[PDB]
DNA sequence: CCGACAGCGCATCAGC
DNA sequence: GCTGATGCGC
DNA sequence: GTCGG
C-alpha cells in the first residue's frame, strides 16, 4: 500500500537471496526488513526515516534511498537481466524444487516447465506433483472454499473415529478472507507423550477422493492435495495444499496455538511468557525456576489454559495478527 | 568485531 | 541392509 | 543484512 514500491524491491532482493545465492539468512533479512515497511502507517520519504525501525540497517536505507530518486534498483535491474538468476529463481517455484535443485538443473540446461516436463525422469515425486499443479499452488484459497474443505475434513475425521480431534489452523482459523493452504491438526486421545491414526484419516480422505496426491507422508506428518467436488457443469476447483499433523493430545493445544500464529503474535506471547517465569513452544509450556531452568510441562487441556498459565486475556485467533 | 539468525518430519543420497 | 547428512517446505 | 552480546 503506502511502502509498496519498497517491500516490493526488498521481497524480490529476498528471494535473489534464497534462490541464488542460497543466503538464507539474508533472505529472512530483507523479508523482515519488508514486513515491518509494510506495517508503518507513513508514506517513507527516505532511507535515513526507514532506519529507525527495526530489522532496517544501512545497506537497506541506502537502497530506499535509491528507489525514491530513481524509481528503480540497478541492483535489481542486473539482477532481472540476468539469465542463470531468472532461470534458477523461476525453476525454485515448483514445489520440490529448492535452490539446490533449481541450480543443478539450470547448469544442464534445464529451465523451463517444458523443459522439467521432458525430463520428468530426473523430478522426484514431490517435484512431479508440483510440477503437475504448478498453476494451482501458486493461486489462493477464498475462505468460503476453506469453509467448505473445513465440512470434509472434519466430516471425513468423525466417521473414522468420533474422539478424533481437528482443527483447521494457519490464517483460516484467524480469520483470514483467504488461505494459501489448508492446515489440518489432528489429534487422538490414545496418543500421547508417553504412549495407523494418521494414515486411516488420510486413507478416508482418499476413499471419499478429497485428497488427489501425496507429496509426502510419514506416521505425524501428511503432505499432500485435495479438491473440492465441482457439480457437473461447473468448471472443476483448483487443486490445493493440505498438510495434516497428528500431534499427541497433551501436546495438541499446545500445537494448536503455534500453528495459529501469526508470527508476530507466536513471538509476543513467548516473549510474554518469559516475563511471566514460563517458556512456550509449539510442544509444551514450562515453569522457569529460579536460576532459570526449565521444570515440567504443565498441563494444557485447552488453548485458553496457555494464556491463563502466564496471566494473559484469551485473545480469540481474530485478534492474533500481532 | 563477529556469531546468530528456528528447527523439525519426511525423502533422498552418500557412505559404510 | 543400515546410519547420518542434506534438501526441502513450513 | 541486521542485530546485539
Ligand atoms: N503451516 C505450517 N506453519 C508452520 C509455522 C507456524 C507458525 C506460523 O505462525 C503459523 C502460520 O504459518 P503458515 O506458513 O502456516 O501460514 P498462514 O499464517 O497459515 O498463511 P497462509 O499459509 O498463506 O494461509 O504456522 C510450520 N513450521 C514452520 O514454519 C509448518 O511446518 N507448517
Ligand atoms: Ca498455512
Ligand atoms: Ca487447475
Ligand atoms: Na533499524
Ligand atoms: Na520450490
Ligand atoms: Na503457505
Ligand atoms: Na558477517
Amino acid at each position: 500500500t503506502l511502502n509498496g514500491g519498497i517491500t516490493d524491491m526488498l521481497t524480490e532482493l529476498a528471494n535473489f537471496e534464497k534462490n541464488v545465492s542460497q543466503a538464507i539468512h539474508k533472505y529472512n533479512a530483507y523479508r523482515k526488513a519488508a514486513s515491518v515497511i509494510a506495517k508503518y502507517p507513513h508514506k517513507i520519504k527516505s532511507g535515513a526515516e526507514a532506519k529507525k525501525l527495526p530489522g532496517v540497517g544501512t545497506k537497506i536505507a541506502e537502497k530506499i534511498d535509491e528507489f525514491l530518486a530513481t524509481g528503480k534498483l540497478r541492483k535489481l535491474e542486473k539482477i532481472r537481466q540476468d539469465d542463470t538468476s531468472s532461470s534458477i529463481n523461476f525453476l525454485t517455484r515448483v514445489s520440490g524444487i529448492g535452490p539446490s535443485a533449481a541450480r543443478k538443473f539450470v547448469d544442464e540446461g534445464i529451465k523451463t516447465l517444458e523443459d522439467l516436463r521432458k525430463n520428468e525422469d530426473k523430478l522426484n515425486h514431490h517435484q512431479r506433483i508440483g510440477l503437475k499443479y504448478f498453476g494451482d499452488f501458486e493461486k489462493r484459497i477464498p475462505r468460503e472454499e476453506m469453509l467448505q474443505m473445513q465440512d470434509i475434513v472434519l466430516n471425513e475425521v468423525k466417521k473414522v473415529d468420533s474422539e478424533y480431534i481437528a482443527t483447521v489452523c494457519g490464517s483460516f482459523r484467524r480469520g483470514a478472507e483467504s488461505s494459501g493452504d489448508m492446515d489440518v491438526l489432528l489429534t487422538h486421545p490414545s496418543f500421547t507423550s508417553e504412549s495407523k491414526l494418521l494414515h486411516q484419516v488420510v486413507e478416508q480422505l482418499q476413499k471419499v477422493h478429497f485428497i488427489t496426491d501425496t507429496l509426502s507422508k510419514g506416521e505425524t506428518k501428511f503432505m499432500g492435495v485435495c479438491q473440492l467436488p465441482s457439480k457437473n457443469d461447473e468448471k472443476e476447483y483448483p487443486h490445493r495444499r493440505i498438510d495434516i499433523r497428528l500431534i499427541p493430545k497433551d501436546q495438541y493445544y499446545c500445537g494448536v496455538l503455534y500453528f495459529t500464529g501469526s508470527d508476530i503474535f507466536n513471538k509476543n506471547m513467548r516473549a510474554h511468557a518469559l516475563e511471566k517465569g514460563f517458556t512456550i513452544n509449539e510442544y509444551t509450556i514450562r515453569p522457569l525456576g529460579v536460576t532459570g531452568v526449565a521444570g515440567e510441562p504443565l498441563p494444557v487441556d485447552s488453548e485458553k489454559d496457555i494464556f491463563d498459565y502466564i496471566q494473559w486475556k484469551y485473545r480469540e485467533p481474530k485478534d492474533r495478527s500481532e
